[PDB]
């Protein structure tokens, strides 16, 4: 689970800031979710979650849905907000983000 590594509390306060629409900015969230300190089995295994359909890649709808990993009632973002994340992320240009991507990002 989320949570086996994120705090709800943290979680819940994170979800608050960003409830309207195009405010996301995962810098902001990963700060507040306590994402940065962790190590790479802590992140692959966020990373995993987030991978919904353990693809092993993030693809653009899945970006879509990042909030929803957190809370099944939180909104979906974007197109918006998920090109600004995946142009982000995406480093090598393959459309998608993989976990050496995600690994970086969070130690950005
Ligand atoms: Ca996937
Ligand atoms: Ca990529």
């Amino acid at each position: 689970a989320i949570t086996d590594i994120l705090s709800a509390k943290d979680i819940e306060s994170a979800l608050s800031s960003c409830q309207a629409a195009d405010s996301f900015n995962y810098k902001s969230f990963f700060s507040t979710v306590g994402l940065s300190s962790k190590t790479p089995d802590q992140i692959k295994k966020v990373f995993g979650i987030l991978d919904q359909d353990k693809s092993g890649f993030i693809e653009e709808e899945e970006l879509q849905l990042f909030l929803k990993n957190f809370s099944s009632s939180a909104r979906v973002l974007t197109s918006a907000e998920t090109k600004a994340f995946l142009a982000a992320g995406d480093t090598d240009g393959d459309g998608k983000i993989g976990v050496e991507e995600f690994q970086s990002l969070v130690k950005a």
